[PDB]
DNA sequence: AATCTATCACCGCAAGGGATAAATATCTAACACCGTGCGTGTTGACTATTTTACCTCTGGCGGTGATAATGGTTGCATGTACTAAGGAGGTTGT
């Protein structure tokens, strides 16, 4: 599961397609999720982002 | 190894700061003069440069004293821990 399995909902560009994430086995499997993404320039805590 | 889109940004290109070099004006220094005085020159009399001679220093070193003096000094090698060797000699054994 690798950046030739993306799909951009949103401008994104993709300096890092050797980010493999992982694995699927079979002729009918599947797997799929939406990741958030931001830039900043600073910091904080997950579990602190607090309002 | 070529292609570029899409980063984070250097260029795209306006402003303005310091610089240095021109001209001026000041400084000092380099010099040319002058004057001083010293180390310019020969000569001469001094006195003590050196030599040798003489008369008489310093220090070379050889020589050995006598009322008599006639049993001496010397202090700590080391105190431990080992144990290998030689030394002893009587004897109960080879």
């Amino acid at each position: 599961v690798t950046a030739a399995d993306i799909t951009h909902d949103g401008d994104v560009e993709i300096v890092k397609p050797q980010h493999v994430i992982c694995h699927l086995t079979d002729e009918n499997a599947s797997i799929s999720m939406r990741i958030k993404v931001q830039r900043g320039r600073g910091y904080v805590p997950a579990s602190t982002r607090i309002h």
